């Protein structure tokens, strides 16, 4: 269920993206 929170890969490159 907490798979939706696995998008932290995006939450990391806050500066990159």
């Amino acid at each position: 269920s907490p798979i939706y929170d696995i998008n932290y890969y995006t939450s990391e490159p806050a500066q990159k993206i």
